[PDB]
């Protein structure tokens, strides 16, 4: 049969800490075989996600392999028993590649720290998307990030009116969704941000107080900032940061509090591996801490409820989901790099349209 | 009108770390005014509990005050509007005193780390007791520690046939109670213990493996023993120790695992305040970690349930609830000292008959 020319970003070099996109990634030209097994598909990439958790995926990617990532793909061609037909849109972990072949079946992440299984590709139905909630939201508020926020806030956390909710890593999409939902449930909402503009932006989304984690560098400076922003204690904590801000929150946990652990940026990215033992602080509060791994909620029923509940709020404008769509496959690493800059222009989910 | 000489153990000196019980405490004769107020009672102590959690209570007890502890008392005299009548048997936080005047209402622990409120005295009634459930069980299987184990197993942990339940600090009444209920639900149960002789005691109670925590110094050695003792990973963990055993367990948590935090001996007594950050290990397992503070279960309906459910199994000797009752009020601090220094001989709940 035949082949096609494709471009891929591949992992050139492993560097821990804050990644250097120009140094770690290299754009190569690749020839793709277009011969399809009975259930395989030939896919074109329309949109690609960039996310912080790619820092850890990258370090587990064999050198030379392509950078994995969440993406939106269109089926160009398909074998006879492929799950989707040409023209069908799917969301899945297609990676930083213009084109690819895959059967869309669940695949195990072999070289990762845990036995993680990337989900089967998911069919996208155009009826769910419009100008208010466009197709690219399948990578954001109607995707992984939305599912993480919405699943946590309806399957685990039980915000009550009058509660104080703290959200670390609040300026990103998952943080802002959690805060806005908490607000709807009647809570005082405290966030952390890196800039006066980002802090003002969270105040526009309805955060009642925002702490600057660059001035508050230590649990001490942090404890004081929290005690001011949350004088009555903390009832819920949505944690994407860990490290010293989380150490400070655990000193002021109220009774029956709940902590959702979504990420530990300060450990994973900043390599903060040791610190004060936190478990001694949860007994009298009777606090509940749940690890979040939102892949467990990727079910057809959860996707429908996501669209009904969360999609309605976004559409009625009762809940704001911003995205920064950068254009051009060649600018994927540059767009990924801004997740770690000091630029305040990073509103919501960062995306690349290809 | 009248008075009455009594003896009390008072806190002479504050000593951090492992208690030196003969240096910390001092036995004093105290004349008690027995002119009761309207809601007040005069009570006589029949038994006292000694517990590792008394180490922190003591540290928070101002010099010269009496040492608090759980006790079984008997109402000698009672004012008109007293909540109990002479001859009534009650359980409450009477402390290391031979006699005392209290109104038995709930009381705020004004000097503690946290805002703890000691419960109101609860009446005992002799009919529920016999030689299989002696009256002294209101300080163990039918008291605080029984409420701690049964409440964790029926209100938090959901042990299912085939689980591997790990229990740190398993020789005492709470740890052994957890293991036996877990075995009754179908689990493999792993404990820790300090003596070869208690290891064989736990096994004969149903434990499928017992680590020597004294032999396994650090996290590493403890992972090796746990890898051996629980090869399918940990599904439930009942923690009373924290420190390096708990660090080990968190490296091998299964998906959906439940951790219950009962105490942190390593931090409270051994002063180990820093360690590896544990929250990074719980996201992929979706672990749930709940702090235990069984005072929230001290409810009339919950006591009834504890009798019904545990009373039967205990009397039949299905579920084994041992006690070690020392004799003599002057021996209370030495009995308490054994929990830290000479526990090799103890079996279940250490109490002291006065
Ligand atoms: N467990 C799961 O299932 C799961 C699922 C999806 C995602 N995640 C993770 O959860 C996180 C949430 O997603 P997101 O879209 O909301 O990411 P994100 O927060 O946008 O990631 C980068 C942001 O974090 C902030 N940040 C960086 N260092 C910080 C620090 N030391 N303290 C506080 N904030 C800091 C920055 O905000 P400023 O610009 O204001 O500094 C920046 O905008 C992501 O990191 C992702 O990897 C977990
Ligand atoms: N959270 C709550 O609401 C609550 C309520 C009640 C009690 N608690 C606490 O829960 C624990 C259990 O109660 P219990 O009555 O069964 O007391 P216990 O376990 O008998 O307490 C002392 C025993 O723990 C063992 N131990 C000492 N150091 C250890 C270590 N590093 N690792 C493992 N075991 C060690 C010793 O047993 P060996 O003889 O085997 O060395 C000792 O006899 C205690 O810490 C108690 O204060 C908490
Ligand atoms: C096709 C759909 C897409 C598939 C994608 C799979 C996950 C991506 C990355 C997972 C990484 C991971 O599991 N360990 C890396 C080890 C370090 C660290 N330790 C963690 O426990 C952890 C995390 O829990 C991350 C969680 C991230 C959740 C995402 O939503 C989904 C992506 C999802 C939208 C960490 O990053
Ligand atoms: C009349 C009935 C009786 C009343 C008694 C009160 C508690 C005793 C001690 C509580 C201490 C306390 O809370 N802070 C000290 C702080 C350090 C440490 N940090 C904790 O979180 C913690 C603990 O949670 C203890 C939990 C203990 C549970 C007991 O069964 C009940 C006793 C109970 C049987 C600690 O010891």
């Amino acid at each position: 049969l035949g082949s096609m020319k494709t471009e891929r970003w591949v992992v050139r070099e492993h560097v821990e800490g804050v990644p250097d996109a120009a140094r770690i990634y290299e754009k190569v030209e690749t020839e793709l075989n277009t011969r399809l097994g009975e259930e395989q598909m030939l896919l074109k990439t329309l949109y690609v996600s960039v996310d912080p958790y790619l820092q850890g995926i990258c370090l587990d990617t064999p050198i030379g392999d392509h950078m994995g990532a969440d993406s939106i793909m269109q089926v160009l061609d398909a074998g006879p028993n492929a799950p989707f037909r040409p023209g069908d849109l799917v969301q899945g972990f297609g990676g930083w590649r213009t084109h690819l072949v895959s059967d869309g079946k669940p695949k195990l992440w072999q070289t990762g720290t845990f036995p993680m299984v990337f989900p089967a590709y998911r069919k996208l139905d155009l009826r769910h998307y419009d100008d208010a909630l466009p197709l690219s939201t399948a990578l954001g508020v109607m995707g992984g990030p939305g599912m993480t926020a919405w699943g946590t806030m309806t399957k685990f956390m039980q915000v009550r009116p009058g509660d104080t909710v703290v959200v670390s890593g609040a300026s990103g999409m998952i943080g802002t969704l959690v805060g806005q939902m908490a607000k709807r449930a009647g809570a005082r909402v405290v966030g952390t941000a890196g800039s006066a503009g980002k802090a003002r932006y969270l105040s526009q989304l309805g955060f009642d107080a925002v702490i600057d984690y660059k001035l508050a560098d230590d649990a001490d400076k942090m404890r004081e900032a929290l005690r001011e922003a949350a004088p009555d204690g903390v009832d819920k904590y949505f944690d994407s940061i860990g490290g010293s801000v989380t150490d400070a929150v655990f000193s002021m946990l109220n009774v029956g509090s709940q902590v959702a652990v979504c990420w530990q940026w300060a450990t994973q990215v900043q390599r903060d591996y040791h610190g004060p033992r936190l478990l001694p602080y949860i007994m009298f509060p009777r606090a509940t801490i749940r690890g979040i791994f939102s892949l467990e909620w990727f079910t057809e029923q959860n996707w429908s409820a996501l669209h009904e509940e969360l999609g309605g709020l976004v559409r009625r404008q009762e809940l704001v989901a911003h995205e920064t769509v950068q254009d051009g496959f060649e600018h994927i690493p540059a767009a990924y790099q801004t997740l770690f800059s000091a630029s305040e222009s990073n509103r919501g989910k960062v995306l690349v349209r290809v």
